[PDB]
């Protein structure tokens, strides 16, 4: 399988540290952004939206990196344990993965973006509409050790991603004890964090 | 089941069309966001993110709209035809609610939710995105009839709600011939597209 990427991204560190998880190898492709290589014909032929991570899995187009995190799990993982087969436990796990896209992320993005793309000085009700996202998922961590369920899953991969964008970026989530406690462990135990952080090292340039 | 829901919004219109075309009665429950019946601990303890739609199903607490629709599909649905068994086509309606969720909503959300809900002006640059957003869902829909293979799927029901939303909101899509064709065809075979246009007058009373 291809992976088109940047090291520095998040989602697509996401689904490297799931790739690696279930023991897949993936042959990894640069795609230089900053210089526009994603809107050639070349690459807008396999993603028309022409977005990283893509994956080329023998011909079969894939992008938008929840979508795929699930798929490495259901088509290659050799247990399910990653994503569970019982719909309750697949549905609070998906739950979790439009959380860390519509409400996490996505607060980091509007936040942290226009400061470092476009210069804009620093929004205070982006700044807490930020703190509201990560507030609610220490909720979600409340006598929990694991985002959904009692087990290692994708929604803790996809949201480790999210989570160390913002460690690299300066925010300083301690004041959130569950978060904290769940970072901590999620770190010892995840496949692939190392290279996780390597590629956060990339992210933070833009800083 | 239990659905707290309103029949304005998007993401509720899309969890109950859904339902209809799997044969699904729920008990539609109104939660009076104008008046803070979300925010209450009641609410709260079903769901702590106090957003609607949430189902409750023999107990069991669910939100996120896209997370909804599969679960419902996987529990109740008679057939797997609106969301298939196999990893392959699964992965592609996957990609097409994250883009549903991420990219086109997303974008709608931004341009005109400043404008109803904080009386902000008409921003031409989110304008843009959004436009840019619906000529994606054209690209997509190149040669086919549906959003995500040969037949109708959840892709396109969630995709429905969105692009209904826009009409409401008096967004021309006359010019996308793939979107128009797609969006027509849907209204006919939809399930419970009748309601979904009756909840859209509620939507658009905010314009
Ligand atoms: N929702 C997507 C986000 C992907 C994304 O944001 N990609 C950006 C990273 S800079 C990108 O490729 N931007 C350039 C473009 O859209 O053309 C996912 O989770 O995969
Ligand atoms: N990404 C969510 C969006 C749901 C959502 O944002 N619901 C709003 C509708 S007004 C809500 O309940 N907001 C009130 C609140 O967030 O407290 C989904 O698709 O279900």
């Amino acid at each position: 399988a291809d992976l088109y990427y940047l090291p520095g991204s998040s989602p697509c560190r996401s689904v490297i540290m799931v790739a690696k998880a279930i023991g897949l190898e993936l042959n990894k492709k640069l795609l230089d952004l900053s210089t526009g290589e994603h809107l050639k014909p070349e690459f807008v032929k396999i993603n028309p939206q022409h977005t990283i991570p893509t994956l080329v899995d023998n011909g079969f187009a894939l992008w938008e990196s929840r979508a795929i995190l699930v798929y490495l799990v259901e088509k290659y993982g050799k247990t399910d344990s990653l994503y569970p087969k019982c719909p309750k436990k697949r549905a609070v796990i998906n739950q979790r993965l439009y959380f860390d896209m519509g409400t996490l992320y996505q607060s980091f993005a509007n936040y942290y973006y226009p400061q470092v793309f476009a210069k804009a000085p620093a929004d205070p009700e982006l700044y807490k509409k930020m703190e509201a996202a990560v507030e609610f998922l220490n909720t979600f961590l409340e006598g929990q050790t694991y985002a959904a369920g009692d087990s290692l899953t994708i929604a803790d991969i996809a949201l480790l991603a999210t989570m160390s964008s913002f460690e690299v970026a300066g925010y300083d989530f301690s004041k959130y004890e569950n978060v904290n406690k769940w970072y901590a462990n999620a770190k010892k135990v995840t496949p692939g964090w190392d290279e996780n952080w390597a590629g956060c090292q990339e992210f933070k340039k833009y800083f």
